[PDB]
């Protein structure tokens, strides 16, 4: 027997359906928009209007739950971009040199992505896809969750969807403490750091040469400065399209206009590489800001009182900066943070409390990644308590530096830390007896004073077709 219902169908919602519907009878998939037969940019995800980097740890995620998924990306043309071989990235500590493979990536746009990630997931037919159906209210009580009470938006006909368990999978903008609310409950220790940040993205059609293999390129700001940080990244797409990215916080944010984006590309950060990466490139569309990049976690775990059946993961109980990019792989681990407690206490009371408390260690890590880095800018309204953020929050700052400035020029503590940045390991591999007596050590590699772009890329972006 048993039925789950998955409130949302973003990389969350068919994620957990997958593993789910491996787990119960039924998945019923529920959502309020129009989802397209075919990568085309959707309303409730507005974000896939800007690139996404799928770490590692989310990438074999998404192949463990979804077999196939990684070849079928690579062959629409998403690149598997290696770590940190297959990067140009101008750290906040220098550049760093360009190791051999530890970790790697999948850069394609958001809209693919989420596509490749349902159209597999809905290969088994036990998911029940339910497009343009608005959610109401919580079945049940505070003790126990039976289902979602949903009305068509096309038809206006009311129904009543139980369920077993119930997920919530409503991405940032969650109504999970309205539809908690009405259930009879308070409201969840709400923290979050706010930065500020300003998303500014715009398509950017690669040289004909730089259409395949081309590095992922960025350049990152110093938190330790006392400066509006300010980032900038060249991630290639499919059908051979560059996504170039800036950001900013409170104070330098980027421009709208088109001609201004080209400037903070190149004269806003910390290095003008990007902006000369740009000026040899066509551009397509416009800038297409997004202010919604606040780290925000809603401590549903450590409530008085939890009702059974309910479940919330994704970016509903914790969603992060984009500048770092661990938003897909949080979801990724809490999926498999539900999956590691339906196992141990199959359908059994006391799973709510276990797999939401199972999630919070999930997202741990991509929640001190996030904010560590965010609380040192300037102006930045932050309400925590966790004292990781608070007191002793500078030796969790002095060593970080460390690690991060011996990295550049260290493969063992680099292959570490991008081990870690990149979630595939836990914080506490950062204290591996080798890795510690690694950043004593020292750097192994010169800083480079270039970037350090090999010579088979850079020629790879002009077509030279005007000679003879
Ligand atoms: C600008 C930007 C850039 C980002 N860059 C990165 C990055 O580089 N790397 C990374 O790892 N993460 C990144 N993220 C985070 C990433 O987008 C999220 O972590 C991820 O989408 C989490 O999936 P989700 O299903 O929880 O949310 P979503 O993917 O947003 O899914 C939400 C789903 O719920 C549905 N829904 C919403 N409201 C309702 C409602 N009221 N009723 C019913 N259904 C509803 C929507 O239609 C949608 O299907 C970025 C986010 C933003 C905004």
């Amino acid at each position: 027997t048993r039925s789950a219902v998955v409130l949302g169908g973003g990389m969350a919602g068919m994620l957990v359906s997958s593993m789910l519907a491996r787990h119960v009878g039924s998945v019923t998939v529920i959502d309020r928009d129009a989802f397209p037969a075919g990568p085309d940019l959707r309303k409730g995800v507005p974000q896939a209007r800007h690139a996404h980097i799928l770490w590692s740890g989310g990438a074999r995620i998404v192949e463990e739950l979804l077999p196939g998924t990684t070849d079928r990306l690579l062959g629409a043309g998403a690149h598997r971009i290696g770590i940190p071989d297959g990067q140009v990235s101008y750290t906040a500590y220098g550049w760093q040199h360009r190791f051999p493979e530890a970790q790697f990536m999948i850069a394609c746009s958001r809209a693919l992505l989420d596509w490749t990630v349902r159209e597999e997931t809905l290969r088994e037919e036990r998911i029940a896809l339910v497009e343009k159906t608005e959610v109401l209210a919580l079945l049940g009580d505070a003790g126990r969750v039976t289902g979602v009470r949903v009305r068509d938006q096309e038809s206006g006909e009311e129904r009543e969807v139980p369920a077993d368990l119930v997920v919530d999978t409503m991405g940032r903008g969650s109504p999970m403490k309205r539809l908690l609310a009405e259930l009879g409950l308070p409201a969840p220790e709400e923290e979050f750091v706010d930065s500020g940040m300003v998303y500014a993205t715009r398509l950017f059609r690669a040289p004909e040469a730089a259409a395949t293999n081309f590095p992922l390129v960025s350049v990152h700001a110093d938190h330790r400065a006392g400066r509006p940080g300010c980032n900038a990244v060249l991630m290639p797409i499919e059908d051979g399209r560059w996504i170039v990215t800036v950001s900013g916080t409170r104070g330098g944010e980027p421009p709208a206009d088109d001609e201004g984006f080209a400037r903070f590309a190149r004269d806003g950060v910390r290095h003008p590489l990007v902006g000369e990466l740009i000026a040899k490139a066509q551009p397509l569309t416009s800038v297409e800001r997004s202010r919604s990049t606040v780290n925000r976690r809603l401590h549903y775990d450590r409530l008085a009182t939890w009702p059974e059946g309910l479940v919330v993961l994704g970016d509903a109980v914790a969603a992060f900066n984009p500048v770092y990019g661990h938003g897909m792989s949080a979801a990724a681990h809490s999926v498999l943070a539900l999956r590691s407690q339906l196992g141990q206490r199959a359908f059994q009371p006391g799973l709510a409390r276990a797999a939401q408390r199972a999630i919070a260690v999930a997202v741990d890590d991509a929640w001190v990644l996030a904010t560590s880095h965010d609380i040192g800018y300037p102006g930045c309204r932050t309400q925590t308590r966790d004292p990781r953020l608070t007191r002793h929050a500078g030796e969790r700052q002095r060593v970080t530096d460390l690690v991060g400035l011996t990295a550049t020029r260290n493969q063992v503590v680099n292959r570490a830390a991008v081990a870690l940045n990149t979630l595939s390991a836990g914080m506490a591999s950062m204290q591996d007896p080798a890795v510690m007596a690694a950043v004593r050590r020292g750097p192994e590699v010169p800083a480079p004073t270039e970037p350090p772009l090999r010579p088979d890329e850079v020629a790879r972006l002009v077509s030279g077709a005007g000679v003879t």
